[PDB]
């Protein structure tokens, strides 16, 4: 699945936010639901619908020890 960058409230597909991903974007269905922890930072969302994202890993983020923290859907086991 394919990487994105998140950034206030928006998604770009390099980490330094220069290219902003399409509006109609699957991921912007995902993140209408889902909500990013504002003290992560390096917030990698996974281009999938939000049905897609309901079984599945659905985001990744780094926490303040450099730590990467993984985010699964409602669904998941």
């Amino acid at each position: 699945m394919r990487a994105l960058f998140y950034k206030d409230g928006k998604l770009f597909t390099d980490n330094n936010f220069l290219n902003p991903v399409s509006d109609d974007n699957p991921a912007y269905e995902v993140l209408q639901h889902v909500k990013i922890p504002t003290h992560l930072t390096d917030v990698v969302v996974y281009e999938q619908t939000w049905e897609e994202a309901l079984t599945r890993l659905i985001f990744v983020g780094s926490d303040s020890k450099g730590r990467r923290q993984y985010f699964y859907g409602k669904m998941h086991v």
